[PDB]
């Protein structure tokens, strides 16, 4: 009889990983948009009227919104247990990941800004049969014919479009972006995002042109911040309370502007639950 | 009670864009053609 | 069929890396693609050619079980930074002939037999549960009859 | 892991223990010598 | 509610000591004796 | 620890967790300023 | 020492020692010592 494995293992270090969060998504939309800074939180979009050259006297103004999160860490937890991983660093890291997921969801779904609410009449298409066939994406490409950048859809909507393509003889082309593969139609890629709503089937598909110089969609952030951990993001120390809880404030300032109304189109009423029966 | 948002906003600059025209098109045809100069406004094709 | 691989690509939509299947499962997928009008795209990796679907290649491995037909197909995302699948090895070894591998001399017995010990240390961790999906109950013994 | 993904962690994370496999290779000394 | 102590402790290294043996004695006698070397294991006292 | 002191170790050694004690010291700003 | 078929590595620890009393008046022993006696102090 010799030394055991558990007894010997009592003298060994384990390799501890930082906590893993399964809700982290690649957040493609934030990576694909162009971001313009807004010096003091107000952004006025002037327009030619009825496009002599006249301007409208009541242009829309976009006010940057603020979202906050208080991160509380006991001082004994950070004082004692910060080796080899900093406790406050990981706490704030996971907080900021969750906050940026919420930020992408609000870029798509907010009621003030947000693509699915700021789509002009005439830029809204409906499916003919329910499933997203190639004809529907050609309708979308008609609405944003000028210089489309990408499609935005739920991954299940992308799978439904692929099934429709496979029912026809068409294999859609594929491209590589950010080290990942995406499906394209007529050269405009389909970008996945689980933040696009999906309720009993019945999702939506978007087509965007991005850029300030092309009069497309632009994101808006606040450039100079105290703390300033990122683009429109700040972390600040709030203080310590009587129970020895140290608090941190995380603030994120963002908005979104569609510069001209033909920069965005939405295909509505997309059904993702249809499967073909192949019989030969 | 503290300073309001509208009252504080009275002291802030807005970022004003140049007017946006929705009828601007990429005008591909003008970009694709070859252009030859005509010295005095007359061009004879023999 | 292609719809099954699209289901798999739904489950691992984030950043899929490759499919893993038996070579007969890859041939069955190719036959299904040929029954439809779709010729699947091909890529070259390590000097060898592989079949891809929506940009994610199908990797052959005879180690994937196969019993009376009825194999399985896997879809993986790999990498520690992406919270995918990672392999685990023991870095510093006596002998150390490779990654997690050691060869050591054991001795010589009374019959003049020299013995060597070869040791291999390994494991595997799936960091988040949406880094791996498995398509189950795949049949590789079906052939289409083409009649015109 | 983050629990139910404030940010909490699970108190019983999985631990992976590396496994060992061995093989003894026997060679006669006359076979290698000659 | 904030992060717990056990959950936070999951990310911390423990300081592990070498095993402690309670039968270790100072062994004074070995320290107090004089030791002479014996070249080939035999020592004759005349 | 060595068990029952071959050489074996105990599989449930005692672990000492450092404890924290706190005290809040309040000083009026006029008392320190003046 | 080597490694066996079950992958056990063995080590041999050897200790060589002895002791010599050179003359017989170099060592004396007091025998039959009792350590269990306690005095009762009464004043």
């Amino acid at each position: 009889l010799a030394l055991r494995d558990v007894a010997a293992r009592q003298l060994a270090n384990a390799t501890k990983t930082v906590p893993q969060l399964r809700t982290i998504t690649p957040r493609w939309l934030v990576r694909l948009l162009h971001w313009t800074p807004v010096e003091a939180g107000i952004y006025r979009v002037n327009q030619v009227k009825d496009a002599f050259v006249d301007y409208i006297d009541n242009p829309r103004e976009y006010l940057l919104s603020a979202v906050n999160t208080v991160v509380d860490v006991h001082t004994r937890i950070s004082d004692l247990y910060s080796n080899p991983h900093d406790q406050i660093r990981e706490q704030l890291r996971l907080t900021i990941e969750i906050m940026k997921e919420r930020q992408e969801s609000e870029l798509i779904n907010s009621r003030e800004y947000g693509l699915l609410n700021n789509v002009a009449p005439g830029q809204l298409v409906h499916t003919r049969n329910g499933a997203p066939t190639p004809d529907d994406l050609d309708e979308l490409l008609i609405r944003v014919w000028k210089e489309p950048a990408f499609f935005l859809a739920h991954p299940q909507a992308i799978a439904a479009f692929g099934r429709e393509c496979t029912r026809r003889g068409v294999p859609p082309a594929t491209v590589s972006l950010f080290g990942s593969s995406f499906i394209t139609w007529r050269g405009v890629p389909l970008i996945p995002s689980d933040k696009v709503p999906l309720e009993n089937g019945k999702t939506k598909i978007l087509l965007l042109r991005v850029g300030e110089s092309r009069q497309g969609v632009v994101g808006l952030y606040q450039p100079n911040l105290p703390g300033e951990q990122g683009m429109g993001l700040s972390v600040r120390f709030m203080g310590i309370n009587r129970k020895a809880l140290a608090s941190y404030l995380v603030s994120l300032y963002c908005s979104l502007a569609v510069l001209t109304d033909d920069a965005l189109a939405v295909l509505d009423n997309v059904d993702v639950t249809q499967y073909h029966t192949y019989r030969y």
